[PDB]
């Protein structure tokens, strides 16, 4: 049905195995990825990457989320970064294929007792030009997140949040930190000078669990292929940095001057796209999935019922992806907090939450522009079969593959509550 | 609320070892859920009055058994026919209609070495009179169940086929018998008497798990409660044996004398029932669902990825209950195999079908008898509300349960492929 | 099939198909149940201990060396019927039967003494007669008390104070029999020396549909706490008047094994039955099959994973010693006890090695038979000049015995626990030997 | 306090993922560091003095690279490092064994080269404890390796390193006949694709916890130490990360040959080896290693397992083995404990090769004989608890397992006992 050299693929051997042991005695540097690369690339935007052409090269290569740095550069100056990413991205409109959402995050220079004066300014550039998500820098307690949300001023409480924790009182106070969070950065550049710097990866592999653990993004950052600044290649150390950290659990990972100031930004996104795609084949979802199922409580919302029981359904069949409909982009985080293997194709009429859910884990957003039907069960099913025929155009799906679909029984978000399992025809 | 999970031994099932899931289990926690383990009550002259086989239905009897090795087929047509009118008596009200097989058990081939002649002339008999199940007497091979598949004929093509397994020949060959049959029964009497009767308990725990490993019902029968052929009460020894027999995974417990000759018959069944409900809330679904899980091979059927969805669904959210619309029965064993603790309520048109299911762990009968609605999706939910209404009625369910509904994307067999979680109101 | 390769070559595939190994090495319970085999003979020698009541048809002297050879290895006395003339008589013809195999001591087999008493009956504490029967047992030199209707901690605390300073070394197991018994079961366990799940009252105390809860749950409770526990009543009930059980009783003694049960009783089955020696040989034959069908695998791992951490070297030594044996599929462990204590440490652990327990003290070599998989041998030799040869010879005298009791041969791989000094509590060394 | 330090709330938790959540940036290390630190000998690190630094800093075998250097240099290098070994020698329970490990050219565009032969003759004449063979690509490498150390070097470790395509392949056959391996990342990573190497460092690592036999993690680990006095960040997570894939050596090479901060990038591997041996989820990883270790009529290998499950019973601060070649410490090694291994040896070649071996800590004994042979052995054990206790790894009170065998010379281990210190 599916063939020997289907399952040679992937790393599937080593997904089969019984034990931990097992699973790593059975890598095997000959079986080729195939899945569509999952951890999100954030790439911080500076004068080696803020053309429009350089822009294009980078999202050709994988860049999912611009990261703008605030603590340099004017207001005019990032607005520009921001046309001009813009622009890039709209370069693609014309080709199904290639057009992808890209999010704009605003990094914040920092605070001083609350937040500062430039924090506010900044904040509010944010909410004047779109920005999707803000990257709060040193967040110690949950009253700095609060702070931030409340300058997010009237029109902008649809952005995420993702705090940055880069010291001591960040670590110890983490739990009530994410708890208001949308989630959350290891900012291991500022973390390194201010624990020692033997400990990071301590605190790195903690809050990776803990956002696993809650079903939030966790983004991991600084230094990850830092030689790459003045080197066309990295170290080994880099390089096992990238795949550890896509082992570790991290949505998303970044780079900070190997994009911003270096002499090879477009070989450092494809460096991290080569190293993402090895890793994911390579994480041991029969365990992961089982303690997820089981730290996860009993639920009894519908969106989290009918999420684990189409992750459940898709490692069943080995389906090629759970397309699912989202307004807010819930529906398809829930579905990524269970790790599938299997793509989440996520149909959004909302161009914000296309954006957004770049920070979930395999989360692959197609943005909906048709206008809708009289009978909402034909909107419906022309949304499902968009999914499908974008999917078959993308390489993710081919007639008579499996897919698992997600929807809810009436419009508006928070309804989810159905799956259906689907040949493709 | 803390008294829900106070019952049904639910502090027992949270455990992280087999270990401390024994410790845990307490005689102050009461069974809430419906019976899962069917009982088989052998017809006879204690149970043969259309009076007293109404109360062994009320009691719990869901399948009749005829012990064709005594009376001649006018005795058993009037025993079918008496079962029946019992049966029948309750037909009037369609929310608590319970469904009751009606299985013939043959005489064997005795000295000889394949189907005897008497063999077919009761499965002849059998057929003409409308049986649902067939226990095959002394089963050593594949072929003899071929046998009885023959003498059942073209018009017994629906007749379920149980093969015994009463000698060492038939342990030997247990993986041929299996693959060809519906089922197995456990025949402790003759296999007691063919190999040691210390070894019993090892030829019955492999056979009940690795029916349990295909998915297909296995029976445990004879000498149970044998003391209250006589005695009002059972022996400890009696007690114990009912409930392993549940905890091992028997799908189904039976009686002999104790229902056909003796002089407890209604309280044979109680007994039963009784013991089963205890064991059921015993056992220990964490490592069973996870070993169930990974044995059960990878498929690309849609109605076996929707059945451990929609069991993955229920143990998320502790529903109350699975319903699923089926014609055949299938969609119901399949979601049985995975033994979910949600009772599998199981609705059809077909009589025959709502007869035999109760060969499978949990599966609640539901026989619809409205003609079609014009409107297939409305037809579809009007089965789904009678699912619910015969729920509520029977204790099942209660507002504001949670139910998983599982059903398929158009008429006839072979269809599911959709999993709905459903709040009751 | 790497784990066990090698050794499948050195032992043979003869030896890998026999006492269940096969569902031995399975990787999930449910793989166990599918490889269980009639066809798997046991080899091991029958661990979980036979309490056989005596009574009229099993009182004579002959018929007592028929049990003893059958597999008694507790004989329960039933004060709830009988005068002390009456119970003072069965005790000598049970030890005139057991003394009589006394003039071969590599092959003589204990057999230990209990006294289960009449109860409280309507009274809320410990009754007048059982202070008498209490002081006959300490007079007569019984080995434990079967203390009946144990519902709290001070019940048990009487009964000790009724067996007097004399009567310090009698273990006392808890019969639990009622709602509130099985309520306080944790305080009971804490202050007795195991536990009786007695179903006959148990089963009219509480409804008969929930006994298997309350055994389960007991016989789990006991092996977490490394106590000996005895499923008791009606296990073969049937047997009373017939030849041969039922399948619901063959069932419920296997069941009691599998259960993790220390010790299976026989009441009327011995006491008045007409088969009295028939009822001890099937709990015997089903006890060895229900022992290889132990999934040893997963009860180590949860045995390991629940028993706290231990400072104690007794204890620690214990669970080295069980490892070591599992890795070379050891044939015995063979451990040097004054108290017994040692023995019942390694039984704790369910190795699948026969515990084979060296002591000089006779009344030990009585009681260990309540702890699962433990086979006393009394020492009657005077004790050496030098400590270290003394203890030597005692090692010599287990291995020597095993032979002489097929449960060793040349070739075979023993772990021999003993300690640093003499006396009770120093247990802290474990040795691998290969049979010469 | 005791049940707070070395991540001991993560070390009881029921799950991976639950592990993970329980790590403690404040949870601090109190075992010893039991990764050995291998450390490449170049300009930057060949003065007795600054070995002498080296050695406080936790270097615990010194590389050879014969791809540079005359054979007169490396001698020159051998005679200063056993220079600063032995200034210590003078403090007997205290002195740290420092192993010499002499890394092949290679066969360049070649089986063993001409160059090889005579540099591994050169190794067999002076004296050196490991061999570590560069380019080994099958079997018959291992055994050319073997054979140019003749019958006087019978007793050299080697560690074939795995550099290609071909030796990741054919990985089975190299293990089979080498004594642990090298996962050469920096040739590796030319030879395969940059994103493939941590797929074969985790697979090599794994294979070689498998079957109890070493693997040196090696290349680039702290590469920015070369010229800044601190890592990056990348460099941190990277050696830990070997730490916790199961590497039993972690390795420098220009950190420490030629770089600016030699002793600085030596005392960095230290701080976070320390940090991730703590972090090391040992609750699954020993019933993992543990079951899947075969069935065992040898009975140093049953005395192995049952000394280690004794340990983690008692939560022992240490397991005294006496052993004469290092198979006794080795084979409690494989099983992960958390307990050390102190491994009371009279061979001073065994007591450095036994760095090789994941918390193996040796301790040569050059105290007087003793008439009865039971009396030296427990001679040894005393040795064992007095050095113990003056570094740090025992205190009063403190539970022990002690591991010897029944008579003298090599292979008959088969004794545990239970002590308490003092
Ligand atoms: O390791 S065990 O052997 N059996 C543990 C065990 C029992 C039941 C389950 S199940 O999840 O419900 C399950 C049932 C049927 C399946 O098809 C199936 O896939 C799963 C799973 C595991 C054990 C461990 C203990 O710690 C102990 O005190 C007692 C026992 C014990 C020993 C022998 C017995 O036969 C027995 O009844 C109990
Ligand atoms: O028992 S272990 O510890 N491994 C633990 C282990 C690692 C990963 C998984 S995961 O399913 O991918 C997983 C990832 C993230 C989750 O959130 C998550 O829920 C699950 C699961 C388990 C061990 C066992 C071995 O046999 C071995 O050779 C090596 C190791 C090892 C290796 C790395 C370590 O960090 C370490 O401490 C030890
Ligand atoms: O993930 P979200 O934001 O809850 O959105 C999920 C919603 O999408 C739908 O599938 C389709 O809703 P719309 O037709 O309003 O887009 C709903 O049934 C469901 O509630
Ligand atoms: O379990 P079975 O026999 O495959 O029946 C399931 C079938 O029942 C249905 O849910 C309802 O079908 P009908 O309307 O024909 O009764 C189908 O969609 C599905 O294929
Ligand atoms: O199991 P117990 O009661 O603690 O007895 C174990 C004792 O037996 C011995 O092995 C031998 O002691 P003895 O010489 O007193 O018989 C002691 O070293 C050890 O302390
Ligand atoms: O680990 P190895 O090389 O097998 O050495 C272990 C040996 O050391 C000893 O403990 C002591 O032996 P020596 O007295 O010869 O040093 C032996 O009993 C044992 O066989
Ligand atoms: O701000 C950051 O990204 C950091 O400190 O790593
Ligand atoms: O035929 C039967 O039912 C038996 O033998 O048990
Ligand atoms: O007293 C007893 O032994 C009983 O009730 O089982
Ligand atoms: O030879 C080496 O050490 C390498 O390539 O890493
Ligand atoms: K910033
Ligand atoms: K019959
Ligand atoms: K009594
Ligand atoms: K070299
Ligand atoms: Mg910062
Ligand atoms: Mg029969
Ligand atoms: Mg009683
Ligand atoms: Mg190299």
């Amino acid at each position: 049905e599916l063939g020997t050299a289907f399952f040679q693929q992937q790393q599937l051997p080593a997904a089969m195995a019984d034990t931990f042991l097992e699973h790593l005695c059975l890598l095997d540097i000959d079986s080729e990825p195939v899945a569509a690369r999952s951890t999100s690339i954030i790439a911080t935007i500076g004068p080696a990457s803020r053309s429009v052409e350089r822009l294009k090269e980078m999202i050709k290569a994988g860049m999912n989320i611009a990261r703008l740095n605030f603590s340099h550069g004017s207001h005019e100056y990032h607005a520009e970064s921001i046309a001009n990413v813009r622009e890039a991205v709209e370069s693609f409109a014309g080709s199904p294929l290639s057009y992808r959402p890209v999010a704009i995050a605003l990094d914040t220079k920092g605070p001083g007792p609350g937040l500062s004066e430039q924090d506010v300014r900044d904040l509010r550039f944010g909410v004047e030009h779109g920005v999707d998500i803000v990257f709060a820098s040193f967040v110690r307690k949950a009253s700095d997140v609060a702070a931030v949300r409340a300058a997010l001023g009237p029109e902008g409480h649809g952005i995420k949040i993702i705090s940055k924790i880069e010291n001591h009182e960040g670590v110890k106070r983490f739990d009530e930190i994410l708890e208001v969070s949308d989630g959350i950065m290891v900012a291991r550049g500022d973390l390194g000078i201010e624990i020692p710097a033997e400990k990071v990866f301590l605190a790195q592999k903690m809050m990776i669990g803990r956002c696993n653990l809650a079903g939030k993004p966790v983004v991991c950052a600084t230094q990850m292929l830092e030689s790459m600044i003045t080197k066309p290649r990295p170290t080994r150390a880099e390089t096992s940095d990238v795949a550890n950290a896509v082992l570790d659990g991290a949505d998303c990972i970044m780079l900070s001057g190997e994009t911003a100031k270096g002499n090879f930004p477009v070989e450092a996104v494809k460096m991290q796209h080569a190293i993402a795609r090895e890793a994911e084949a390579a994480v041991y979802h029969r365990q992961l999935f089982e303690e997820l199922r089981r730290a996860a409580p009993l639920s009894r919302d519908p969106t989290e019922v009918t999420a684990i029981g189409a992750v459940e359904a898709a490692f069943k069949c080995c389906a090629a992806a759970i397309i699912v409909l989202t307004t807010t982009g819930r529906s398809a985080q829930l579905l990524s907090r269970y790790r599938p293997r299997a793509a989440v194709i996520a149909v959004t009429r909302s161009a914000q939450a296309a954006r957004q859910v770049h920070l979930c884990r395999g989360v692959f957003p197609l943005l909906y522009r048709e206008p809708p039907e009289a009978i909402w069960a034909d909107d419906v099913d022309r949304r499902v079969q968009f999914g499908i025929e974008s999917g078959k155009l993308r390489g993710f799906l081919r007639v008579g593959d499996l897919v698992i679909v997600v929807t809810g029984w009436r419009p508006g978000s928070g309804y989810t509550n159905i799956m259906r399992v689907l040949s493709i025809s």
